[PDB]
């Protein structure tokens, strides 16, 4: 199983993203899911979870920026971006957690954010 990313790319400094993942489609179980990111070199973090009773946790970073959200009838779970900073700029993985077990982890494929106001303006014709 794994679990597909969208939403990701050149985004300005400020600005925002709706970042969208693809779940198993097993809505016939609970289950926890979320958002890490890894940036070259570095510990991949937690930026954003929810359990299967939908509590959220925030990585420290996160400082009100972001919000999770999951989608049941459409099998997603999303992160509402604002306020993007250059230190945000990394690969994020969505995952899943059958039954609340990370020992089931089901993971995404990443997809890159990369936080840059002169590549976004370029990039997206502004
Ligand atoms: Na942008």
């Amino acid at each position: 199983v794994q679990l597909q990313e969208s939403g990701g790319g050149l985004v300005q400094v400020g600005g925002s993203l709706r970042l969208s993942c693809k779940a198993s489609g097993f809505t016939f179980r609970s289950s926890a899911m979320g958002w890490y990111r890894r940036a070259p070199g570095k510990q991949r973090e937690l930026v954003a979870s929810l359990t299967t009773t939908g509590t959220a946790d925030y990585g420290d970073f996160v400082k009100g920026r972001f919000t999770i959200s999951r989608d049941n009838a459409e099998n997603t779970v999303d992160l509402h971006m604002n306020s993007l900073k250059p230190e945000d700029t990394a690969v994020y993985y969505c995952h899943e957690d059958p039954y609340g077990m990370e020992s089931l982890r089901y993971w995404g494929q990443g997809t890159q954010v990369t936080v840059s106001s002169a590549a976004a303006h370029h990039h997206h014709h502004h």
